[PDB]
């Protein structure tokens, strides 16, 4: 065989979606291999293990606009017995400070963020890693916004 | 259950404490298992190995001052040979290209800061999550200021 | 002394080649295990398997010219099966949101980038990991500027 053992997945944004972050393992560098399924946009632990669950978006806007833009970008898991979302890593960014664009309009910022971590998760876990704001997510990509889990 | 061996250890920061930055385990799936003893604020490793090493802060502002805030973070390695402190990782970053508000009081600032490397480390060696300003730090703590560890 | 069955690599920039990332794995802890072979500027795979891209670019300024910058960052496969560079995990930032600080002549602003996922790579798979703003690159660090695989 080729993709080992170890319960592995590596899922992409889709560039088509808009509006929405839609995770699809089915594009080349993408891997959902031995457990790992993707059922409802969120990953499907396989068996008890521990794993690094890593992943990245990447924001851009054009100007900064009134109202203050706070981005975030959270992997949340919903365990099997508590169903819920409990918060496992996350982060905001605010890439705006400016008086909100003026004698020149445009210039757009871009913003990623990274979240990376080791944790124990069951048969059943779910995981999503989601962001507030899915109309400044950015794809010309290839490798721009990510979403993995791998066992250790 | 905790299946998977190998050095393991995902520590949190601990929320109120206010301006220290003190680790902590028990909470969230925070994690310590298989000797990593977390010993005087530092994740102590136990025997040699290739360690997967990452950590997070979060430093968070309400409104720039007029001194130019740097933000370091910075995971440095005590060899528990030479003794010697080692910067592993170091990443800086400044929040804003000073505006410094002046009228209309406030509008915050988030600035996350990920650092992550895979290292060989030493049987005793003591790593070290540092940073400069902890009077920037962001109390909302869900899942937010982490450091952690693994055996590769 | 060195760890593991498993291959693994993590060069580092040197601090001498005017205007170009250049790796190396004779400093800091850059290491060349079990079978990588950092070629023409690239690391060779040595075999299958499930690996571990991770990487880091530091970028410094002082003050913003040009209304923008684009710092960008991206690790890319050139698969022995597809012989084409493609995109594998990639990042933009951008310092100054327009400030164009005239006043502020000199006043630095630190900018990194982080980034890595797993990913199935094979034999002979070359990976270069490359910035597009040399000049903007910082030097004056040690665990700054890295690029490493890990068999896992």
């Amino acid at each position: 065989r080729t993709p080992s053992d170890k319960p592995v997945a590596h899922v992409v944004a889709n560039p088509q979606a808009e509006g929405q972050l839609q995770w699809l393992n089915d594009r080349a560098n993408a891997l959902l291999a031995n457990g790992v399924e993707l059922r409802d946009n969120q990953l499907v632990v396989p068996s008890e293990g521990l794993y690094l669950i890593y992943s990245q978006v990447l924001f851009k806007g054009q100007g900064c606009p009134s109202t203050h833009v706070l981005l975030t970008h959270t992997i949340s898991r919903i365990a099997v017995s508590y169903q819920t979302k409990v918060n496992l890593l996350s982060a905001i960014k605010s890439p705006c400070q400016r008086e909100t664009p003026e004698g020149a309009e445009a210039k757009p910022w871009y913003e990623p963020i990274y979240l990376g971590g080791v944790f124990q998760l069951e048969k059943g876990d779910r995981l999503s890693a989601e962001i507030n704001r899915p109309d400044y997510l950015d794809f010309a990509e290839s490798g721009q916004v990510y979403f993995g889990i791998i066992a250790l």
